[PDB]
């Protein structure tokens, strides 16, 4: 495959984190979200009536795709993989299956899915899609409720404040998830990576549906490992796991499909640790924990000296912005290479 | 205490000097930005960031539209207010970049005209601390004005600022006559703030960098026309003044606060000044900034602010500390836990 | 079927009718509508481009889903059955097949069906839809256009003051109708009644399509007998229709709308309203007294007939004063 | 004057009720207002906050102000009286003193006022306005506040609720009323009437003050005698110059649950009566919430004008 | 067919040019082109990004669909065939494939093909679509990359200002095209005309996909050649061609624009203009007389060729003065 | 004075005509206006009603001060005149007193004269105003009810289909005219140029009292003589009117009395001052079909001609409806700046 050969040279790739979470920025009503700002909804047990309301404070006038994937190009970043949908459940194109979403009910009323396509097609970067394809805290039947002996970066996995009586996975499965992993997969043009995350609910079969279909419409596409249940062509290692040299020199008993962490099987030989600037994925006003460029240089290069591609998010503020400390440490981090 | 029905009974003077503690609130376009604009950093005030970073006025105004603060409660801000003791509370309706957090029938480059939130913030600030028995007084920038080609500054660029020049000198560069601005921006102004807005404790002025003694004067004499009770701070300028603001963040050292010693520049900002009264108040900042600093996380501890205020307050000083409200109108919370935990030192 | 044996038992249901017609509440430029507000489209013969005005005054600031469940459930009401499109073809919830709809068209811009089927889950009750599969004034080729000999609470069963031309009521079921109520019964969750109405022109074949379609999208949801043609699964009886002993204890042409039909689940129900009007009507006072709703209720259900009861909502998306007072009154009547 | 003997023969006016409280016709959260419906912010002491809510409702689509005149005339109605602010302190026309009005704060964004103004002015009807001078439950000083050991048609004639500190009208006084008085004197062309309340609150000057004020701007209008200044151009009896106001149900503002209108025969004797005795008819209108006649209303009056030949 | 026999004897129709172009009327920013006014995002090389603003600009206030169809009919023109997407890519209706349109993208918020079926519906006048298949300024794999036939010479029609790498038609014409025909030849009735234009990408396998794909969805609507590749019902001369006596007395590159082509059918019809631009123009004011109007209608006509005369609607919605003048004065000169 | 000197030798500026009328571009209902586009209100009699709802199609995404000022810079020009109200009544400013205006009641929300204001002074172009002090269209004591035995260029000089009654121009002039001239002579800076027009109906102490106003709140500020009555600072010479040689050398056109509210030919000037106002078509506003643009030379030979007799050159630019620059108009202006050494 050349997606194969190309994800295995690719090396570097930046991660986009962005919704209605990124407005709260880890406080509400003078509470703290944890580490994970964009968990905050389910850290507070945020009514969905109440943070709907952030929709209208979504006008983000310093959104600029263009900008975005030059910094990603700068740096030498060879793909761009955004949220299309995190656990909120709220979409960040134009879904017709669900008009939560950032066109039809924010102000902003613009693609911005749409928009960073045109914007990696333009500049030769690889665009890659996350999608939160088990929690969904806008659904009923989103995922999560067999889970909650687990502990989270909020409450529940699932939303269980607004929801509180009898749930069932496969109704949400069928009515929002997969209509939407159609609609991102059809409507955005040629898509190389797919980025699943947390299969906390989902079965087999229902993993096997996704694979299947995301593989119909983007027959090129690589999908990792969060999918679950061993479906998926490279392994996502843990959030920030940086791998110890002797461990990522074996890539490695039973594994466990569903959990996060460590190593699972590639046929294909394909790695990838997504990390983060900062300690959260969305932007967190109250986090100033920025690694060093010399960090970042370091696990880059750690990563990529053992077949791993480093996957670097940054989480934009509520006016679209990169943060100036998060540009300042990647732009730093370049300058430490040759 | 003979006064009409609805006002303080207890005279300005003998209450100001015993007031000790008050809440100052600086918001406004500045605070969506959080001290960074096109991937620059703002000074440490990030409330200054146009002049820093020389924004043209063109582009600043587009912040109009991003400002939609849908978690301002202007009661919730004077409770937190009144129950840490601050008896007191004073709010920028108007600051250095000339956008204005009131309904302006003079300019409609205000909160209320020019954003979809299409509120009158001083307003229900006012009404706010009516209800809670809190005095209310309005910080006004009379001098700089970015927005406006005879804004003040121009003539004050030998000296170094929180952010390049004093005046907006990138979109403007003919000539300058502040006269004009005075007249048709800054005295209208001056005269809606202390006309819609109830009694008036407190009048903040601030870097009388260009007007004239006459100018203080007018501008003096309006206040107390419309406003017979209120205090007006030394930074009117030229000498015409009811009581002393130190310098920004200024605590002075015992031997300097107890002589308060003056045997004087009237348009500094620094320093003790004379005082006939016997008032003088320090305005100070939790983090280091003024307007909101999304990158500014030093925030000053509840022992911290206990021990400033109880060293103000013993040499006849009054602290007024300063929240910067963030982009959606909120209280940062380490703002909050600094208030709340030095409210709990005290008993 | 768990839906035939619950609603057997249901015994209690509210209807809600809500739409455009709200805001004008049986009057419209200084004349009135019949005892049926909804209907003043077709009473006063209102063209589309005037009617489709009322879409700008449609913000419903008291809207509250939640409080509206509430209120069934305080007064044991089984399950809620809403207007999801009346005659005039308005559709209350996010219709991708036509805009001219609660979201898209006002600035209320909300998705009403949504709404309801959230708080009903919410609550326990079942949730059911009414849609006008047959009549629609918003299309040119919408039904009534063969039944005009048969009178109405309105002037014709179509549209026929904007429509004068050849008609073929094909060309609407194929294009709207089919497609909305695929969008209905797909989107909104588990529905557990479908509420059809006034059979006046579409086909046998038509009817089993629909038929086919409900039960391929929602497998437990009964269906009722103004469908037409004999497709359905329980009998409605006529508008308010309070049936004597003789024929309620021994329960035909089937797009008729008045009297008993055979049910082979021996399924029955008679939808009434508190006052004289379906929809919302400012000068329709004559509410029924809670004695009046208690009786009812206990008569149609000695039989095995269960009462739906109608809440016209008004313009602001409340329910009116006197009709919850009447329910309210009703409920207190009960031991 | 030539105003004095214009309303000597005038014999019959039009009077408008229409507000936010318009558009909840007598009902508000599952409760009642009393007969009054305009009243129904202090009947059920709704908050501001929850009140003010209303102006995003406000959008009525067939307000016409020609076909309004229209029908005043049509029925041989010489004048038109219209409330430009009740006891809510919501004004219905364009006031730059408060943004709390139906320009400013409403998606309707025209001045109400104005467009009556110009129907009145193009078909020869004179103008009159009504103006709440003492109660604004908009006012922390709003008047009522002295007053509260009489009933009302809600509670208490001020907002106690949200307002529950010291109160001082004479600063709503000098900041809202005079400032809005000024206004609707000024910006409507030439004010035949002036319609103000019983003063439950206001002092002998402040009564005096609107007075001058109302004359300095527009010398030909009309003061009647319930401003209370003990200075009048015309009597105004029961709720040689007189006028009676009076409702074609039993509500001034628009009440969904009052049905109660008056026949076409009743009007038709009342206005005998009145006008054999030199009393001018003065007969309300409370406008829906869509901005229009009711049906009921418009066929009371139409009927009447039936009975004259 | 009984369009075939209908299309034959119909001599004359109205066409529509009509949308974000028309604001311009062939200025931008300090420059201008008196080429044809519809194609100025390429004669001017526009980016999207800043065409796309015009869309906030688009409020045709004027804009009367009867009024426009009671003009046609006054003229004796019996079709109506109006642009639902021309080369920049943006749809004059609500297309649920693509925002970029009049109803979700500009304050009108109206679908502008809806009103016209409408109004044509109501006068009697059969409807006709345009749709541009090959080119779309506003898709990355929009059409034009190819040189047809002659090598280089500046002989693409893509936007490759926006769009400078690889491309692949196929993908714009499985994601917005084919989607884009279906919704037009389902969504607005009975479609009697298909005008597509310029094939100079397509496979005759993409020509052969929509002619079946509109023959499904609109068994009568007959296709013009410019559909390419040889998929066609009936022959479109070149832009306002207006043949002489020899050529039209006898009437091959399949994907050229001009000359004539086999016709099995035997029909034919010429596009033309009143001035010299397809969309309104504001330079342009070269209009065709009364007497050139009515003899180029009468010359086409006596050699069975039907006369589609074009009418390019001002930002405002309206038909110029000068143009409606210019057809009702041709109406005059006929008996 | 300094303005009287600069005015003499100014020679050449632009003006502006821009407002609703601009959207209708001369056609309403498939029927033209007259050679004056922005008269097309009266010329067709469109009731208010039907007028007002151009606001919601006002939405000038191209306008832009700075690129307006920039052209007039270009071709020599030293001020720029712009209507602040027209005859129609509706401001291109935002004005406290009437909300018919461009602020408030369109889309765009923005204040036209405020943006060009700024513009003006940025470049170092003097900056003028037109105000209709007699007409309005949008009043129903608005003037030219007395006026209608004279031809116009629509139909009536007042509003007289939606206003047919009584009229008295005294109170348009209080409550509109009069407090709309103190909002454009307070809020915009130093004004050098105030230019009124047809003083159809205004008295001698009408036509004293605004300029009393003007000079007060605009002490340098020339005013020309179309606020009638002879209250003026200079000359407005007729629409387009380029005087024959010996009027011009004399400048004068009769031997006796001048009618001070007449808009054509010589009055008296103190001072020495007079201008022509004229325009590249024949419309002042804009015109779809109105393509009589006048040559290069023709612009040229206009302004060679007028200043060798010391009159000013005043030649207006109608802005079309996205708040453009016809192309055509500007490459006369450009032309004309060509010939010039
Ligand atoms: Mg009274």
């Amino acid at each position: 495959s050349d997606t194969v050969e190309w994800f295995k040279q690719a090396k570097y790739g930046m991660m986009i984190h962005w919704g209605l979470y990124s407005l709260l920025g880890g406080e509400y009503q003078g509470k703290s979200s944890s580490n994970y700002a964009e968990w905050v909804q389910s850290k507070l047990q945020i009514p969905n009536k109440e943070y709907e309301r952030l929709t209208q404070a979504f006008n983000p006038i310093y959104f600029d795709a263009d900008a975005i994937i030059d910094l990603a190009k700068r740096c030498g970043m060879q793909y761009l993989v955004v949220t299309t949908k995190h656990h909120d459940g709220f979409a960040m194109y134009r879904s017709l299956v669900d008009p939560y979403n950032v066109y039809d009910a924010t102000p902003f009323h613009r693609d911005v899915i749409g928009e960073l396509s045109l914007a990696c097609r333009k500049a030769g970067l690889r665009f890659g899609l996350y999608y939160s394809q088990d929690l969904d805290w806008h659904e009923p039947d989103g995922g999560g409720y067999l889970s909650n002996d687990i502990e989270t970066a909020g409450t529940t996995w699932d939303n269980s404040w607004d929801f509180t009586g009898e749930k069932n996975y496969d109704r949400a499965f069928k009515h929002k998830i997969m209509p939407q992993i159609e609609e991102i997969m059809s409507n955005y043009g040629e898509i190389s990576v797919a980025w699943f995350n947390v299969p906390m609910t989902l079965s087999d079969e229902q993993s096997q549906t996704i694979y299947d279909t995301v593989k119909r419409l983007q027959p090129d596409c690589l999908i990792n490992s969060r999918l679950g249940n061993g479906r998926y062509d490279y392994v996502s290692l843990g959030d920030n796991e940086i791998p110890e040299d002797s461990d990522a020199s074996d890539k490695a008993g039973n594994v466990d499909y569903n959990s996060i962490e460590g190593f699972k099987p590639s046929k294909l030989g394909l790695y990838e640790t997504a990390g983060t600037i900062n300690d959260s994925w969305g932007f967190a006003y109250h986090d100033q924990n920025w690694k060093s460029p010399q960090t970042i240089h370091d696990y880059k290069a750690h990563l990529n000296k053992y077949g791993i591609n480093y996957l670097l998010n940054v989480g934009l503020d509520g006016l679209g912005r990169v943060p100036m400390a998060a540009e300042q440490a990647l732009l730093g981090a370049r300058a430490l290479e040759a």
